């Protein structure tokens, strides 16, 4: 029995359960955001429910407004979120509202990332989470595990996000459709969570129901941590795989022959290894998103940069922290302005004039190489605009030779 399964089981108050299998189970927090807040609550009641179930385990991001204030203000709800927090999902782990073993359901696709923290954590419809408001409960068909084990050091100027890139480069889009994504071995065990929050975010790429990592003391530091913080404490089990558990497809990943990779433009899991198609010149790097947005992600970023001593001109460098107190690391280590001074545009997440800014957006045949989720056509631009995936630093690198390359030329 797997860990998303002994999740579920317990959760559901089930004492076994199987893969197909279909369960009730209790949600520990429901997230909402932008237009999903809204109509989750007028589909909440044209029912005639009064009455959220749990007001201090629902989660809701502000900034027409009016339904919203008047529903935190009218229910009991204590977590409500300003936009400033970061437009990303770093906010609810952030705050520890994501804890090992619980059940994390949210209105956007990626909440899938939170499975990092050995949660099992989905994207849901409007109606379902009209349902979780309700009853806070909800039905699971429970999924299978597809156990990735990774093995092996990973080799300098190589990230997780080569690795996870990797991985979707050999199974496509899809799949890793109707299943959960387990991500283990000793070279996840290694990395940090951060990293691990780079892979389980982008589980739902390979069409997967949600990435999910196993639990260590790093998470336990780190929700602790946030627990304490932000008083979101409340206790919490560990909850562990089983080796009496089995797995569709299970992989197979050594770190060691993984070298710097792209997500070649249009699709996610075309994935062509960094020298191949290197030389080809680029108008635009974007480092830092939900994916690689983290205080690492700048740190070894920056490294790069400022080792080679700033960036090519005639390219256009965006750094976006994926949240508030990243943001506010980066700045109190120096790190935002060796950025600032190098050269390149950094988007304060709390800033209105920072987050409108149009500076980042692709016109027709401009390059970029990304370090967010997804290349498909138009998604930072024009149609007509390619965009490459890339770890921070092959990232990094891009931006400062101004075109294609493999971090270790
Ligand atoms: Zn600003």
């Amino acid at each position: 029995m797997t860990i998303v399964e002994k999740i579920l089981a317990k959760a559901s108050g089930k004492k076994e359960v199987s893969p197909g299998d279909i369960v009730m189970a209790n949600i520990d927090v429901a997230m909402v955001h932008d237009i999903t807040g809204p109509l989750t609550v007028n589909t909440l009641k044209e029912y005639g429910i009064e009455k959220v179930w749990n007001p201090e385990k629902i989660v809701i991001l502000f900034d027409n407004h009016i339904l919203m204030r008047k529903f935190v203000k009218e229910q009991g709800i204590k977590y409500f979120y300003d936009i400033r927090e970061g437009v990303c999902h770093q906010v609810l782990p952030e705050k520890g509202h994501v804890a090992p073993g619980e059940v994390v359901v949210g209105a956007d696709s990626h909440t899938c990332t939170h499975g990092a923290f050995g949660a099992f954590a989905t994207g849901i419809g409007s109606t379902d989470m009209a349902h979780v408001f309700a009853t806070g409960k909800l039905w699971f068909k429970v999924p299978e595990t597809i156990y990735f084990n990774i093995t092996g050091d990973l080799q300098p100027y190589v990230t997780s996000k080569d690795v996870i890139l990797s991985i979707i480069g050999e199974v496509g889009v899809d799949g890793a459709t109707y299943k959960a994504c387990q991500f283990g071995g000793e070279t996840v065990k290694k990395m940090s969570i951060a990293s691990r929050m780079t892979m389980t975010n982008m589980a739902i790429e390979m069409g997967g129901k949600t990435g999910i990592i196993e639990p260590d003391e790093k998470t336990i530091q780190y929700v602790k941590e946030a627990m304490k913080k932000h008083g979101t404490e409340r206790p919490f089990e560990v909850i562990k795989g089983d080796e009496d558990a089995e797995f569709a497809e299970v992989y197979e990943i050594e770190a060691d022959k993984i070298e710097p990779v792209f997500a070649c433009p249009h699709n996610v899991d075309n994935v062509k290894q960094a020298r191949e198609v290197a030389g080809k010149p680029i108008d635009q790097v974007f480092i830092g998103s939900c994916t690689n947005g983290r205080l690492e992600d700048l740190r070894m970023a920056i490294k790069i940069i400022e080792k080679h001593g700033g960036i090519a001109d005639d390219v256009r460098v965006v750094v976006t922290p994926a949240s508030r107190e990243e943001y506010l690391k980066a700045l109190k280590e120096g790190i935002i302005e060796k950025f600032l001074k190098y050269g390149c545009v950094v988007t304060n997440p709390s800033c209105s004039a920072c987050m409108g800014s149009l500076y980042g957006v692709l016109g027709p045949g401009e390059v970029c190489v990304s370090t967010s989720n997804r290349n498909f056509r138009g998604r930072q631009g024009s149609l007509e605009a390619e965009i490459y995936l890339a770890s921070p630093i092959t990232a990094a690198a891009c931006a400062v030779k101004g075109e294609l390359v493999d971090p270790r030329d």
